[PDB]
């Protein structure tokens, strides 16, 4: 069980130093763009958001690829749920003096996301040309992705920060009461929420004016504070395998994606799908005793088992938005699910050969 798994884990951990050697060139580009971005009136309150695999300590087989996020607060905003999606909204303002920096981006009462990102990419594109230390290139649209020294890639995302209360669609979400207590849940919900630009699927087109809720910052917190016990993983007697199981789940999918990249079945699947399923497993298994380090094998099998159940039943609720099904028949087709299902079941039945691969 754990024998082959922890062996894999040991291998992945060895990619520590290499992920930091390049971060120097990254930290340079990011800091440069932030200065020039603050120059523009609209992107004044722009700032780094310390949420991601970099800060969460969970990055696997993607050392060259980096992911950053730029948050921009929006003091007074009104949100409009789009087509009862429960996860996508419009950005309508409610300020007393209608003179906010985003004025130029408005397309009526609604805030244009397509135009918002246009200026964002526009500034970034113009900024990279300046620096002459390391050759930086902006990748074609297909939101901004940079290529540093032809070896390193950075995915820059723009998020709106609303320190207001979380939308009523999240009310029944984040079921961590029995796991992390109700006191913590109330605390976390007091934290702000973020909005990332993502169009919605429609018959003959997309909706390029919608934003999706983002709670990545909460996810980071929850992962670096995973135990029911406050001293979880702080002593030999209380060491668990929560973080290990997530890392393994992630790596498994990435491998299957890397293996079948040519066909493009798993192209729609993402690490978030795996992270979501994991959080649901944590809720199901609230006790630290259920995540004993000596039970890595058995614990990991549960995750795999649950993830498979989500694929078969085509049901995977957003951990914060219960009515949002990441695995909806419309979002992902049954065939693509049956394929990933088939592959994963094979791996489990053959002591996961995809790991040494
Ligand atoms: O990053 C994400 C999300 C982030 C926040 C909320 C829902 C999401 N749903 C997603 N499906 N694929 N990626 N992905
Ligand atoms: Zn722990």
């Amino acid at each position: 069980g754990a024998s082959k798994l922890r062996a894999v884990l040991e291998k992945l951990k060895l990619s520590r130093d290499d992920i930091s050697t390049a971060a120097g060139m990254v930290k340079g580009v990011v800091d440069h763009l932030l200065l020039r971005l603050k120059c523009d009136s609209a992107f004044r309150g722009v700032g780094l958001l310390n949420t991601g695999s970099y800060y969460e300590h969970v990055k696997i087989s993607a050392p060259n690829e980096f992911d950053v996020m730029f948050k921009l607060e929006v003091p007074r905003i009104q949100l409009e749920e789009y087509s009862n999606t429960r996860a996508y909204y419009f950005v309508k303002f409610k300020r007393n003096p209608k003179e906010n920096p985003l004025s130029q981006f408005l397309e009526g009462e609604i805030l244009s996301a397509s135009k918002m990102l246009s200026k964002f990419r526009k500034i970034i594109k113009e900024e990279i040309n300046d620096i002459k230390d390391t050759d930086v290139i902006m990748k074609r649209k297909r939101a901004v992705t940079l290529l540093i020294s032809e070896k390193i890639s950075v995915d820059i995302t723009l998020a709106l920060e609303s320190k207001s209360s979380w939308p009523a669609s999240t009310q029944e979400g984040l079921r961590i009461q029995n796991w992390l207590s109700a006191k913590v849940r109330k605390q976390l919900r007091l934290k702000p929420f973020y909005l990332v630009p993502k169009h919605a699927k429609e018959g003959n087109g997309f909706q390029e004016e919608t934003w999706r809720l983002s709670f990545s910052h909460i996810e980071k917190e929850i992962l670096n504070n995973h135990g029911k016990s406050k001293t979880c993983c702080e002593n030999k007697e209380e060491k668990c395998c929560r973080k290990d199981c997530l890392k393994l789940m992630k790596y498994l999918l990435e491998q299957l994606k890397e293996r079948f990249k040519d066909k493009k079945h798993l192209d729609k699947f993402s690490s978030y799908h795996v992270k979501t399923a994991f959080f649901h497993v944590c809720t199901q298994n609230p006790q630290d005793s259920q995540w004993d380090r000596k039970d890595l094998g058995l614990c990991f099998d549960n995750c795999v088992t649950y993830f498979l159940q989500c694929l078969r039943t085509e049901k995977l609720e957003n951990y914060f938005i219960p009515e949002f099904n990441l695995f909806s028949s419309n979002l992902i087709d049954k065939r693509s699910k049956e394929f990933l299902t088939k592959q994963i079941e094979y791996e489990r039945n053959n002591e996961f050969p995809v790991f040494d691969e």
